[PDB]
């Protein structure tokens, strides 16, 4: 047998012929040598475009609404049981509703019966299929359309959740009273329907409610005192836990307000991130590969940094060089490394089996404390300048100097350089200078040549004296794969179990090979770099 997920797309590629619409042949026989991520994003288009008509069969349902699954375990996951209330209301002595705010994606919350849908994108990507079918099902057999403030419930199939809640609030061009009125006739639905349906089976019953273009701070305020009166005058409601799921920034402060501050915490981690847990828990050596992600989750940030090497319209080199100074200065000083500063102290626990190899070097690690005899970076750092016509393998030198020097002279409305004099020249041919990283055919790697030789002497004696490496890949994207992410697949398949990749980053590059997340060999955690590191690492 080929994979569940090769199996499936070749039917779903199969079913876009027989009966498929037309929005080709190839893709079906190589299948077995693209990559994962490709295929997964395949699989979802083939979904997306399916016309509803005639039903998948059934095995094919269960294999899509596994794969949706599993793949959304690799999302950081929140169970409800995990957060912190806001409100709670008082049921006399009967029980309580637990009242919550909580900012982030509606379908990574876990062991929640119910979450609300209004009219769409998401929930139907992560429910499957089966959800269209049961909607289109249930709305015939209705016959009606949804009026402003009606709910229509559906499984939740493939989500997390038990029942979905699809309501229609109103419409506006100025809210006016009817409006006002049919917004909380929306929550009352939400939580009446509710009420009727089954527990989990710990007797928790718990609603994820969105936001539902009405003015949000009104809209706020309607949703938090209309589930708040509804629920002071319901003492015999089943209801344990109303979560409030907003997405903006905006949205959070208009509720934390009306709510107000979270209640004080009174592990068990979920999903992939348990499992890179205990693989980094009972590593003996551990190698961090990083890219440029993970600096731009520090909130360093399609681009190849355009501003240094590929913009080429300066009026002058002082206003080139003001603005490279500027730049290698402002990176040099950045002080929010919260990700660093957690990452770094954890990796010192492991002595000299820990090493970082970095193909977008900042210098952040250096920076934040690591040391220069367990680092490499292949694609050069912001630490040398080198000659533009890479005359002779020495015509490098070190940046911070030169920037250092400089920076007292730069008019800093304009980034012009003031004193034509700290312009470097190659001090050999006289010619400009860039900084010495991997941008072009001049790129001169002579001085990362010793970290290159540490990283091959560490690989090599990690590799031999038999140990549980784990690598920890951490934002690198597709630009250039074969730095880092193949050779990473490639230590895993060759070394026998005794190598395991744990991939972070956001967006679906953060996937790994199917048959070696199979073997349990690899896995990922695809979200926000700072926000699964204090997870992973805890
Ligand atoms: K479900
Ligand atoms: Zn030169």
């Amino acid at each position: 047998t080929a994979s569940v997920l090769d199996t499936t797309l070749t039917r779903l590629i199969d079913d876009v012929i027989e009966n498929g619409s037309s929005f080709l042949q190839h893709y079906k026989q190589h299948l077995s040598h693209l990559e994962t991520a490709s295929k997964i994003a395949l699989l979802r288009e083939c979904l997306c475009v399916r016309p509803p008509l005639p039903l998948l069969p059934e095995d094919l349902l269960q294999n899509v609404d596994s794969i949706l699954t599993r793949v959304r375990q690799h999302k950081i996951l929140t169970p409800i049981f995990s957060l912190s209330p806001s409100r709670l209301i008082k049921h006399g002595d009967l029980g309580a509703t637990r009242i919550h705010l909580w900012r982030g994606d509606i379908t990574t919350l876990t062991g929640v019966t119910a979450i609300t849908n209004a009219a769409d994108n998401i929930i139907h990507a992560e429910a499957g299929p089966r959800l269209r079918e049961e909607c289109f099902q249930r709305m015939q057999a209705r016959g009606k359309e949804l009026e402003p403030g009606e709910v229509l419930v559906t499984e939740g199939h493939a989500l997390f959740a038990s029942s979905v809640m699809h309501t229609v609030g109103p419409q506006l061009k100025s809210p006016t009273e009817t409006e006002r009125r049919q917004l909380a006739k929306c929550y009352e639905s939400i939580l009446e329907a509710l009420e009727l349906l089954p527990s989990d089976e710990d007797g928790s019953k718990s609603i994820a409610l969105c936001c539902i273009a009405f003015p949000a701070d009104e809209a706020a305020e309607i949703a938090v005192s209309t589930v708040t009166s509804w629920l002071q005058k319901h003492p015999s409601t089943t209801i344990t836990d109303v979560i409030f799921n907003t997405f903006t920034q905006s949205d959070t402060e208009f509720y934390s307000k009306l709510l107000g501050p979270s209640h004080t915490k009174s592990n068990t981690p979920q999903g992939s991130l348990s499992l890179a847990r205990e693989w980094l828990s009972s590593a003996d050596a551990v190698l961090v590969t990083a890219g440029a992600g993970l600096s731009a989750a520090e909130g360093l940030d399609l681009t190849s940094l355009y501003s240094v090497f590929g913009f080429n319209d300066w009026p002058s080199e002082e206003h080139r060089w003001g603005y490279f100074f500027t730049h290698l200065n402002m990176v040099a000083n950045w002080s929010n490394t919260p990700t660093y500063q957690t990452l770094i102290p954890w990796l010192r626990n492991f002595g000299q089996d820990a090493f970082v190899r970095t193909s977008a070097a900042d210098g952040l690690f250096l920076a934040n404390g690591w040391p220069k005899e367990q680092l490499s970076t292949p694609q050069g750092s912001y630490g040398y300048l080198q000659c533009l016509n890479n005359c002779r393998v020495d015509a490098v030198v070190p940046s911070a100097p030169l920037v250092a020097d400089a920076m007292p002279h730069i008019d800093k409305a304009t980034q012009k350089l003031m004193d034509p004099s700290k312009i470097p020249l190659c001090r050999f041919c006289g010619s400009k200078m860039s900084i010495c990283v991997r941008a072009g055919s001049w790129f001169n790697q002579a001085p990362y040549q010793e970290g290159e030789a540490q990283w091959k002497a560490w690989k090599s004696r990690v590799l031999r004296e038999k140990k549980n490496l784990v690598i920890l890949e951490l934002g690198v994207g597709m630009n250039t794969p074969g730095v880092l992410r193949w050779p990473n697949e490639d230590l895993v398949m060759r070394s026998d179990g005794r190598v395991k990749l744990i991939r972070v980053g956001m967006g679906p590059e953060a996937m790994v090979p199917w048959e070696q997340e199979d073997e349990g060999l690899s896995t990922c955690v695809q979200g926000d770099i700072g926000r699964a590191i204090p997870l992973l690492l805890e």
